[PDB]
This record gives C-alpha cells, structure tokens and sequence, in this order.
C-alpha cells in the first residue's frame, strides 16, 4: 500500500532522473526495479507510473479516468491547438471533430486512402530499386520521408516529395524543429518562425481548396464537408488546419518508428523474415497491391504487433482521476490525481505474455482475441485511443509487404539497437542493404 519511489535529489525530487537522453527507457529499469507501480515527483507535479496490466486495466476504466494532458501534450499544442491529439476531451471541439472524423479513418475509409498509399510506397520502393552496389538504406530516414509524405497526400492532397530531396520541404524542416523544441522544454524566436511557417501553408491549402471546390480523396474534403451529428456544426477553418498539423505531428514518426523497428526485428530473426517474404510474394501477385491484398498479409500485420509489442513507438500516455479511487484495492488516490502507463513495460508483463517477453515471436498474435483486454495498448485507450490506428496499420502492413516481395534485406554493419526518444521512439542510425529480386512494380 505503501508506494515504491526512485531516488530523489532534495527539492529537484525526482527530476534529475529524466534528465537523460533516453528517459523511457531509464524509465523502464526503474519499473524493472521498484515493480508494477512507482511514484514519481518533479517540483510541479507528481505522477505515478504503472506496468502491470493488472493496474493499467483499471486506469483503463473510462468511468474512473481520463486522458490527461501531459506537459509534452501542453507544448505540442502550442502548434497543435485544439486538434484532437492535443484536445480534453471535455473541450467541445474534441467531441466535434472526434464525431466527424471517427467514421474517416475506419478500416472502410482505408479503402479510398489506398491508392495515394501505394503512390508514396511505389516512390520509396522505385529509390531502393535505383540504389547502386555501392549503396545502403538508412531505414528511420527513409520510412519518414515515406510516413510524412504519405500523411501530406491522404491528408490534404498536398505534395512534401521527400524523395525528390537531400533536404526537406520547408513545411517539414519547421514542423520537425517545432517538434523538437517542444520536446527540449520538458530558440522562441525560431518556434514562432515554425510555427507560422506551418499555419501558413496549411492556411493557404485549405482556403485554395474552399476556393476551388475540388472534391479529393483526402481528410481535407472530409472536414470541409463534414457536420458533427450532436450539434450540426462543421468544423471551422482553424481548428481544421490544427487537425491537419495533428496528422502529421501524431502519425509521422509514430508509423515511421514501427516500420523500422519491425524491419529491425526481421533482419534479426531470419526466420521471421523468410516466413513473411514468403506470404509476401504469395499475396502480392500484382504490380500494384490492392486494398484486399493488404488485409491478407496476415503474418505481416503479426509481425507488425510484435514490433508494437515490444517498442510501442508512443511509449507513455498520461491519465487523471475523475473521482477519488482507489486503484488496484492498494492505492488511494484523489480526483485530478495523475497515471502514466508504460506501454513497453505493460507489454513485457510477464504474467501475460510468458517469460520469454524478450522474444521477437509474431505467432504469438496468431489468435488476436485470445489476448486479454488491456494487455495489448501501443494505440493507446478508448475513445481517447489513436483515431490513425488503422491508417497506421494500414500503411505499414502495405509497405513492409512491398518491401519484403521486392527485396532481400542484409544487416550489413550488424546494427546494434539503439533507441533515440524524442516524442516517439526510433532505432537511430538502423541501415541495411537492399538486392532487389527485380520483380515488376
Ligand atoms: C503505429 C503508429 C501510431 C501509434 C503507435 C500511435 C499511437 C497513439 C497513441 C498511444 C495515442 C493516444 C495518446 C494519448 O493517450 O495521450 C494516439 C492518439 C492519436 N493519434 Fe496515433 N499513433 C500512430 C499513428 C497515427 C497516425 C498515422 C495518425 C494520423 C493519421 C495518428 C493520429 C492520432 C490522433 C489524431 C490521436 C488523438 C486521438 C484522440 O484523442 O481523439 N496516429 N496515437
């Protein structure tokens, strides 16, 4: 009943012990240390961090908690307003656009994405295929110019072409550096230059487009056209660029990070890698997949959660009490009190998922409904869980597949993992060498 805490350092408390490049992961030695719950206290604040999926269920619990917004999530919406990501969901714009976008991104909405999905695959697949001998692939870098210039397309129809350059879209370069400002406060001159960079161009499209009239298969005409069921309003102009930079800020690195975590676990687990190539070219007989293609590379999409599984690339999501509770019969807490769930800890629970949690072992999605409720939680919870889950998963089943018909993979520096943490998670400096198998694409 009595609450583990890490060291602490006077009236720094335990903040020092963030002051690290890698502080998820110090994170996650100190779960590995003090157990399945720990507080931790910063002068502001206080939080308590949770990694059983005993505890994590019960913070699951929508009657008992709510998303809250972390200080990450306060310094995201300095340029991400009141998009969703970045939204409570008591503020009436979250309900709005949550209303009006839900049915947008169901796994039925994938189909209409799908063909500007595969023209950013096809851009990245055609690079590699164009790679001299002499030449490797540097994978993070790689699966974000894809993942940006995929979310730009679907999103609202507009062109980054990452592949055409060495350095990227001015659009990018100030988002990417917003980003990371945002995330170094956990200098103001340059944030706001980035800032409006970004309102700029998003401003720009989505009056060109109510100017022109367009209908596109993109999110942006979906907003324009769009009118919450509770109130019959529509989003307004603003709010609509927030969800756009939201997209992109909340899906970039996120899906990017799976791609290449899972191409990570594939060229270290040979097996695993021929049993996918071997669906891979079983299922994807056409120059061009198909929508109902992607759905049958079920040992991919296996693959993909064991990736999750293991580095859920949006590793920790923060919670408050709506009411005084009493969490796991053990630990009182009081209304406003905050959770934060470790998801790489949660995952590695091993009165879930064996002993061998450190295995990279996709059968183990085999069966998808014999995993237990809240076991199971990289997109996060409930109605505040990741409204991108299925484009993710989307795209990312769709290119891994791709890559793994058109080339043989090689761990040519037998890369050591090193995971870089920033809003997301990557392995940093991931390179391998592609031999395409010169099918036709
Ligand atoms: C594998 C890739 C992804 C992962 C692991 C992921 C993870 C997450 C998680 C954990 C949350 C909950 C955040 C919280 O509780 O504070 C979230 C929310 C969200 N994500 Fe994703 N995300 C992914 C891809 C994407 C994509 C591609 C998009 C957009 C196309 C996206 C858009 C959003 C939005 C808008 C929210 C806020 C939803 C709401 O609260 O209404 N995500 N994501």
């Amino acid at each position: 009943k009595e609450m583990p805490q890490p060291k602490t350092f006077g009236e720094l408390k335990n903040l020092p012990l963030l002051n690290t490049d890698k502080p998820v992961q110090a994170l996650m030695k100190i779960a590995d240390e003090l157990g399945e719950i720990f507080k931790f206290e910063a002068p502001g604040r206080v939080t308590r961090y949770l990694s059983s999926q005993r505890l994590i269920k019960e913070a699951c619990d929508e009657s008992r908690f709510d998303k809250n917004l972390s200080q990450a999530l306060k310094f995201v919406r300095d340029f991400a307003g009141d998009g969703l990501f970045t939204s409570w969901t008591h503020e009436k714009n979250w309900k709005k656009a949550h209303n009006i976008l839900l049915p947008s991104f169901s796994q039925q909405a994938m189909k209409g994405y799908h063909a500007m999905m595969v023209d950013i695959a096809v851009q990245l697949v055609q690079k590699w295929e164009r790679l001299n001998a002499d030449e490797h692939i540097e994978v993070p870098e790689d699966m974000t110019r894809l993942t940006l210039d995929t979310i730009g397309l679907c999103g609202f129809n507009y062109r980054f072409n990452s592949f055409y350059r060495d350095q990227p879209h001015p659009f990018i370069t100030s988002m990417v550096r917003a980003l990371d400002e945002a995330m170094n406060k956990l200098n103001k001159r340059q944030f706001q230059e980035d800032i409006k960079v970004m309102n700029d161009l998003v401003d720009k499209i989505i009056a060109d487009r109510k100017a022109s009239g367009e209908q596109s298969d993109d999110l942006l005409t979906h907003m324009l056209n769009g009118k919450d069921p509770e109130t019959g309003e529509p989003l307004d102009d603003e709010n609509i660029r927030y969800q756009i930079i939201t997209f992109l800020i909340a899906g970039h690195e996120t899906t990017s990070g799976l791609l290449s975590f899972a191409l990570y676990f594939l060229v270290k687990n040979p097996h695993v890698l021929q049993k996918a190539a071997e669906e891979a070219a079983r299922v994807l007989v056409d120059p061009v997949p198909s929508y109902k293609q992607v759905k049958q590379l079920k040992y991919v999409g296996m693959v993909l959660n064991e990736a999750l599984r293991l580095w859920p690339t949006a590793p920790a999501f923060s919670l408050y009490a709506k009411e005084d509770t009493v969490l796991g019969g053990e630990y009182p807490l009081e209304k406003g009190d905050e959770l934060m769930v470790l998801i790489p800890q949660l995952h590695r629970d091993k009165t879930i998922w064996g002993d061998d949690v450190e295995e990279f072992r996709p059968e183990r999605f085999e069966n998808p409904s014999a995993i237990p409720q809240h076991a199971f939680k990289p997109f996060g919870n409930g109605q505040r869980a990741c409204i991108g889950k299925q484009f993710a998963l989307h795209e990312a089943t769709l290119v891994l597949g791709m890559m793994l018909k058109h080339f043989d993979f090689e761990d040519h520096t037998n890369y050591e993992l090193d995971i870089k943490e920033t809003l997301t998670l990557k392995p940093e400096g991931f390179v391998v060498k592609a031999k395409s198998k010169k099918i036709p694409l």
